[PDB]
């Protein structure tokens, strides 16, 4: 349905520039859109090794990978196979700001999902936990998703926390807009999406590489 | 009954406040079910009524004792009883207005009653905005994140709240709370979620400004 | 002397406050020169001393009557006299803490004295931070932007402030003020700048917490 | 001094993507670095006509154009001819966020200053004053500039206001980092910089074009 099988293959292309550093990453993955799990492998093909932590990029590389229950309209899967676009701002507690823009499309032939990402940040402190690579993982989150009735789009709101190697937290505010390419027939009532996102660095002598795994579920307001 | 608490209980409220320069004083009584996370309270404005602003900005100002905890998570609030606890919270509204609230909570075991004393102050709400124009209906149901601060012995609350407007729209507000037991706790909870739902019905009339709040709160671990 | 004002004048202060849950009350007297924008005040903590926090967060809490205006800009504050004016201000500190301040100012023509009554509340300052650790020295000189809000008859103040730390560093705070004359003004100023410089010297000892503030303020148009 | 004459010629290259819209602008100008005035002409060479207001870009296209008094260290002119780089975040009252990154260099041969700008924004409201082109001019500002002692860099802080066609204001918060390419010998004490920046659109049937003029002076804390 909507050009999607239970198991799918996926591909990523990030162009970024963080604190003045330009880089370029590409990746491949195997996801399960209906179970809302995915797993992708990324490899830096310019600007390696990155002067900053891998974690700020995690959210840059898809709400299609989110288990919806029957009774909540699945905006993202609905928008397929044409797909959708989002833009997102990141505000970190220590004054840095990243913006990310993404264009997602499905190739029904390939049974593959294409991501094309623009990612830019500034004013990370040189001796801060990002630029000094002090971060372990984003902590599990509960994102609020809300319709915007007359624009035909969705709004993402979530206060994220990056876990630092000493045990502390590094707060970021994500505010996403999600916008399907087609005019959506049916629109969701607001709900929640919980996320659990992991990273293992798999770097080596030649390339910088790591793997992400996400699991995302939508839930209602319930109670 | 181990912490001055009981399945069914009773509550009382005193808020002194000033919003956009306007002073007020409100009190109320309520019946609560701490272990089921259900409370109900009736409030009356006794000085400075009718409020030139919406009642809704005050609702969250008036107790995380009223939260259903599952047994696998340390209930810091109930443990803090009967001495009880205090919190300070900031409200950052999308149209730039800011409120602060301080609250002291304590249990009278003799009365089986829980006492709240609330200081609430707010500045720079636009005259033409949905608060000073009383365009608001109700806070929308929420999911608050609660995190331990191990070495301070205190909890931090972070939630992005939304107030519904009669039009149909949303008016955002950022709540950042610190909750601090009066007595050094031995067990601290690992972080978790608490979901809230809070409704209001105005019950006013000619003589007095009055209204009722119903809150239902449950704590969860991460769902995954 | 047209607005209850004089070249040389005298002032008095009452602040009730609560920061990170700690209640206090402070008063003071001062001598001011409204037309030269120079004031000097001595403050004493009379309830809840010694403060568990830095004195500096209160300084800007304690009057834009004390501002040298050039003759080509409407001085809304002096015009508001002798009835006077009120303001509400929010302090957003970089380490997430938030304060709110409300102030009522009025002149006694009989005393040639200017009366300030200040409500000041602050929440969520980190225990280990430069405020609760009293690491602060002095606000750094500023340039505040003042803008008319024509149809509300009121002024908005916006300034990014910096508090110097003994290390050498800066600790930022965002001030957003509304200033509101008690009486509907006929002339409103076009927007302008006001530059401030505000110094403190603690004058405390065994018996009482005491200190002195000196402020000098001048208003400018855009320099270009 | 520092590879700069009293009158200079200047050139601009912006790549941007705003609310998902990609574009590309180039420009030329005549500036007076020591009198702190400049004037540049810009022309959109991709993505014209822009779906958003010209004004959000003004600050994207140089603190070399700033009259310093003798007694304040001129960081920017000092950093020349090698030049400098900056990154800046824009936070607008209605929740939109833009980031901009710039690389400035002087060509002593040409007596010309080169700008190369990356500019990206998200989450402008579709019916807001930006996307609906409701803006007239940035209102005159007073920017605070502060040394960062041990990093060898400067920090920019200024609350900006865009004037709307109805007469109101649209607040943005600029927070810039300025970073010379060379290790600076001497460092400034903090000061102010006042700016007055103007726009006149000079569009026509074929291209979108407009002119900016700035005047910037540094002043001390004085009083």
């Amino acid at each position: 349905k909507h050009g999607l099988k239970e198991e799918m293959t996926m591909k990523y292309h990030m162009e970024g520039c963080v604190n003045g550093h330009k880089f370029v990453i590409t990746g491949e993955g195997i996801g399960y859109p209906f179970k809302g799990k995915q797993t992708i492998n990324l490899c830096v093909i310019e600007g390696g090794p990155l002067p900053f932590s891998e974690d700020i990029l995690s959210a840059g590389f898809d709400r299609i990978f989110t288990e919806y229950p029957q009774d909540i309209v699945d905006y993202f899967k609905n928008s397929c196979p044409a797909g959708y676009t989002w833009g997102r701002s990141f505000l970190f507690e220590d004054g840095a700001v990243c913006i990310c823009n993404v264009d997602i499309t499905v190739s029904v032939k390939e049974n593959c999902i294409y991501h094309k990402s623009i990612f830019n940040g500034v004013n990370f402190p040189a001796d801060g936990p990002v630029m000094k690579k002090m971060t372990t993982n984003w902590e599990a989150s509960c994102e609020k998703i809300m319709p915007v009735p007359k624009q035909g789009i969705l709004k993402g709101d979530v206060s994220m926390y990056l876990l630092l190697k000493d045990g502390g937290r590094y707060r970021c505010q994500f505010d996403t807009v999600y916008k399907a390419k087609s005019v959506p027939s049916k629109m969701p009532e607001w709900h929640f999406i919980q996320h659990k996102l992991l990273r293992e660095d798999r770097s080596d002598a030649k390339n910088q590489k790591w793997q992400l795994t996400e699991h995302a579920i939508a839930f209602p307001s319930a109670l």
